[PDB]
């Protein structure tokens, strides 16, 4: 009735499961290649989600086991570590002081199941790509957010394998509710959607209304869904933000994935996509740009939007980024 000493371990490394920063391939290593599923768990009964929402254990670590099989083993990047990550890196924007008693269960569980289910069944090219080649995923979804609605069919869809409906007890009100949000939530983390996301987010810390405490006030589904959706895409755009030991492992992960397309994009069509060949694309460069004209000009809306709960990520943020800008001979 006692844990193994590599549970333990595991165990271990899983009491920073509120920290910016986690050791997550390390846990990813522990649990035998379950980061996705531990991590659920753990935030799952830490914010007591099963009694909550009456989720027998059973049904949900099948569920979770399920839907980390989906994620490719095979893809550098968008596989179930990153989906672990990205799911962490929610709980803890979740847990910051700005919004302290702001989000009920539901959306808690809405943001935390959109994490999870994210990126589910990516296949490690992009949207151009599969959009390019013609392939049958483009095809399904009229080239339009193809991806990112597979994600979501696919997250949705293994909730129907044996005993994986996690929410079997939910009434149908709160169904419909978590499904709307969960789509809306993992369709705004398609790229071509920042820009207007980011300008949302402006306009709000413009407007930014507060309550007696100092906490955000969100009183209509638009604001309150566009926090959420800013909030998973920051946590999806949270690489750079994390002590650089994580972030260039995630780094060599994504040129890895990017450089393997070119090896296809030679073949299928398509010259190639800028800053994408160790034929002229410096890995360097295209970190400081991506930090310059995305992350930073978002993390940094964020930042004013829960001030000052994000200084030491935004911090870190610049740091990296003058690491990165320092490496460039
Ligand atoms: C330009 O940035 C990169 C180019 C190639 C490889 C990697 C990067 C940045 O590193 C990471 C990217 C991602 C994600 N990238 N993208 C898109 C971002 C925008 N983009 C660009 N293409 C060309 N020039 C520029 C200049 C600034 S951005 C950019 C295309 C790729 C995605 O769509 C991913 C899917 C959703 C969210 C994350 C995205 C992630 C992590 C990176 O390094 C850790
Ligand atoms: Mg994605
Ligand atoms: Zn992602």
């Amino acid at each position: 009735g006692v844990k193994t000493e590599q549970e333990d371990v595991l165990a271990k490394e899983l009491e920073d499961v509120n920290k910016w920063g986690l050791h997550v391939f390390r846990i990813a290593e522990l649990s035998g290649n379950r980061p996705l599923t531990v991590i659920m768990h753990t935030i799952f009964q830490e914010r007591d989600l099963l009694k909550t929402f009456k989720i027998p254990v059973d049904t949900l670590i099948t569920y979770l086991m399920t839907l980390e099989d989906h994620y490719h083993a095979d893809v550098a990047y968008h596989n179930n570590i990153h989906a672990a990550d990205v799911v962490q890196s929610t709980h803890v924007l979740l847990s910051t002081p700005a919004l302290e008693a702001v989000f009920t269960d539901l959306e808690i569980l809405a943001a935390i199941f959109a994490s999870a289910i994210h990126d589910v069944d990516h296949p490690g090219v992009s949207n151009q790509f599969l959009i390019n080649t013609n392939s049958e995923l483009a095809l399904m979804y009229n080239d339009s957010s193809v991806l990112e609605n597979h994600h979501l069919a696919v997250g949705f869809k293994l909730l129907q394998e044996e005993n994986c409906d996690i929410f079997q007890n939910l009434t149908k009100k709160q169904r419909q509710s978590l499904r709307k949000m969960v789509i809306d939530i993992v369709l705004a983390t398609d790229m071509s959607k920042h820009m207007n996301l980011l300008a949302d987010l402006k306009t709000m810390v413009e407007t930014k209304k507060v309550t007696s405490s100092g906490v955000l006030l969100l009183d209509n589904y638009s604001d309150r869904i566009q926090v959420l959706q800013n909030m998973v895409h920051c946590a999806d755009l949270s690489n750079p933000t994390k002590p650089l030991q994580l972030y260039r492992q995630w780094t060599d992960r994504i040129m890895e994935e990017f450089f393997r397309q070119g090896d296809r994009e030679r073949e299928r069509g398509m010259e190639i996509s800028p800053m994408c060949d160790k034929h002229n694309a410096s890995v360097e460069k295209s970190q400081v740009g991506f930090i310059d004209y995305i992350v930073h000009p978002l993390w940094e809306t964020w930042a004013d939007l829960v001030h000052p709960d994000a200084q030491d990520i935004l911090d870190t943020l610049e740091d990296n980024r003058e690491w990165y800008q320092s490496t460039i001979p």
